[PDB]
């Protein structure tokens, strides 16, 4: 009954050195490492990334942005995709919830520290690109009995 | 003008060691601490804390889950029945907004870390169940002038 | 493409020595400190900063509880008068938004630890009322690159 | 191989409001709750608590600084009577190591934040003081594989 | 039976944005802010504040990475002085305590976050340096009778 | 000037879900994430990491406590390898120095959370065993300016 979601913290958070706060709200939850990896996004992973966004007039800035270390996570819990869009906050942080990482850290959208899958097909899509299968680790978490029902 | 309400710590926050947090969250808002003590619930007092729910198919499971270290605590403020209410949040840790104790720490609504009074009339009855009047202490916050208008 | 707002730490803030704390969460999303200071507020200048409520039955009574230690603060950021006030809150901590500084700290609007300008003119004037030009102050965060778009 | 210690929260620790952190700073370690009471101590229990002071011509004061509410506690850990001891530091706080609890919140040893037992000895005659058989709580911590060797 | 002593914020504790989590460690203390100010450092009144080390090969690098915005600041407790002291820990990060603000934030001495007086006689004329008369401000923490025996 | 050191959070520190808060204090002096992953430690790998041991009667059981959910780090930082085993604590928790991980968090030596390169070579050696030199990530902190002299 958990899921598993893509969440990227972004050069951002990596040169503001927030890195250990992130990942500690999600732990805060119970949500389960089950990958981590330190890389440097370069242009040709970021344009299958946003493949989406083929064409449109911001990606060459939005790539340039995001060139550069990011830390590259699965977190495995229930309904983790949707949660961790909810945590994240709105894209844009002035219209994100007080309590969101997003308001809480940030103030535009090009600087916006984390990116995380919008769906379980886009999980698995962003999952399969910037991890090997080797790289993502099953275990159990030793408080399930009082993390889930 | 101040109420007091009942708070109790389920045994999933005893068990993941947050405690000493959720205290914390209350006292920030200069509520003050009346009453408090760590238990053991047992199914016989679990049966009067949830009286309202005599005969429903869920209250076993309820009780399981319940019986377990607990800690129990009388808070004092203004309006702290409903205000407490609002900080946990909604009762599936889902739904429940960023920077409530639900959100923050929780996955599902059978692990929702902590209880609290509901009303005016279930607060009354629930102290009076879980304390005697002379576990109840008065006295008067030193920081008094600066929390109350 | 930034603007600067005037807030102000008041008694209560003080006295209950959270000013760190208020501090931190304005640092946290990258805004910038422009000016800062300690002073004790007087009645004749609370009257000025106050002047939209000359005459009304309550404003006695608010320039006698903001007699006293405040810390004067400019921050300046991305729509940074507006966002402050979001992150605020509403007037009274009881309808305020978790994760909001008056949900998190208070219970009272007369006792709601901190005052932000309501807009531009607002800022403007209250910037002008507390601080001296020369008390303002220009620099750049070197984090600038990853905070703004 | 685990010992429990007696570790109480003084007035001063109460009115300042910092119960959970302290809280906090034990469970962080993985030390267990075995019981918890908030009450306000008395002068002649303080005078039982306090019995190795007998006519000493500090103790008149010394029980008047602690007639107030306390927080009765029993924590249980590995060598928990020593270590709680290092972890709230020297009796005065300008000597106490940074990182400890009377230095990180305190100035003078009359106003030192919290009491523990300095013995095995001391530690049963003071739970026994505070509290009956029946308030201590045996339960076993779901983390203790990842904190017992 | 309290004294007061200057503490700066370096340019560094400015751009990497801990003012308030140092301001939290003294507030913590309940040590006063008497004085609080941000200014921007210039090489003529550094001159005079490390005029001990006038004409030393090292004070022109000092100066260079000292121009820059600071927070002056002004806190009041017992022995404050020398407990600033060690509260900031030794001047190379390297050889402070750990608990002490260089050592959780610091690697090298010209970027040591803080600066603070290392006698009476240096506070008084630090202060007297970088305040006016009119900055220092006098009233009582509510909170003294539970900071102060 | 600066060296790099392995570090290595331990089964204990992912089930007790204190990563974040792990990264976070090397994160706070400046220290730069070089390199991460998270993985799941096979005996074999375990035999080479700990061959100085290799023949002793602890050996076997270390391995064991070890075969579980690791987090591999690289920190980059001024004399790193010392001051991050400065930061862990002494190997027993119960004499490491309050503020110190060990001390902080932890009990018993065979749970105390972390590992770190002891020396130069052995930082080396380490590296090299648990990532290949393509895993290694060269940026520079865009605070460096503010970190190193
Ligand atoms: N599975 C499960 N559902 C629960 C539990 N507690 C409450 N719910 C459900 O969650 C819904 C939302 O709770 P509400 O927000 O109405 O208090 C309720 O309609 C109830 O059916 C629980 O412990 N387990
Ligand atoms: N359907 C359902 N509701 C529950 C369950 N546990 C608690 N609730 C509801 O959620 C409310 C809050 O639960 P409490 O925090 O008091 O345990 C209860 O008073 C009850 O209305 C459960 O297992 N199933
Ligand atoms: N009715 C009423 N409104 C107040 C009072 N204090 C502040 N307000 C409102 O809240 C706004 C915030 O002002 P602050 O007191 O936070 O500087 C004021 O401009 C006014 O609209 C008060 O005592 N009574
Ligand atoms: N003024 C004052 N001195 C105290 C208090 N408690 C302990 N002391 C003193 O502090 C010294 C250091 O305490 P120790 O580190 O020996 O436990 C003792 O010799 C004792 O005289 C207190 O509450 N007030
Ligand atoms: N001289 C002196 N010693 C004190 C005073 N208060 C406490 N102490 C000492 O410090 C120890 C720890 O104090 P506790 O934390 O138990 O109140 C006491 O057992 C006693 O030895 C005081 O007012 N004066
Ligand atoms: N005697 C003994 N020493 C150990 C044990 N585990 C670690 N050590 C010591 O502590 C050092 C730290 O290694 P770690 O286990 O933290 O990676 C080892 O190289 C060894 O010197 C153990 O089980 N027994
Ligand atoms: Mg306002
Ligand atoms: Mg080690």
């Amino acid at each position: 009954h958990v899921e598993q979601t893509y969440l990227m913290i972004k050069p951002d958070g990596i040169q503001r050195q927030v890195v250990g706060e992130i990942i500690s709200r999600f732990e805060k939850r119970g949500y389960r490492i089950a990958a981590m990896k330190l890389t440097i996004a370069t242009p040709a992973i970021l344009e299958e990334h946003y493949a989406e966004h083929k064409g449109k007039p911001f990606l060459p800035g939005l790539i340039e942005k995001m060139t550069g270390p990011v830390l590259c996570m699965v977190f495995e819990g229930v309904d983790v995709i949707a949660q961790a869009r909810k945590m994240m906050g709105s894209t844009r942080p002035g219209e994100a919830a007080p309590g969101t990482i997003r308001a809480d850290f940030c103030q535009q959208a090009g600087r916006n520290l984390i990116h995380g899958s919008d769906s379980a097909e886009s999980a698995k899509r962003e999952i399969s690109l910037w991890f090997k299968p080797e790289e993502i680790q099953s275990y159990k978490l030793a408080l399930s009995d009082y993390i889930f029902e």
